[PDB]
């Protein structure tokens, strides 16, 4: 028999990918970024009316 | 009657074909092939990373 070096070997190119999550009430929500200088001075804060009745 | 020299006659090109079988689940399998020689002083063993969390 062959008695040699034992070495523990990892395949880092192979991933076992385990988790796909999908993120579509996200997407379907919309963004908005109002102007940063005047958020900084107000309370990171806008007013937006109603509709009136 | 007519006592002549006897034959038996074997049709050997004619075979019956009695078997069919079918592999759905290894045909799908993955199939890999790490390098050998460091199969050999490994255990037949490698690591895979799985995907970070």
């Amino acid at each position: 028999a062959l008695n040699e070096g034992q070495i523990v070997t990892l395949a880092v190119d192979e991933i076992i990918e385990t988790i796909s999550a999908i993120t579509p009430m996200a997407q379907k929500a919309k963004k908005y970024t109002p102007p940063a200088a005047s958020m900084q001075r107000s309370s990171n804060t806008i007013w937006m009316p109603v509709e009136q009745e």
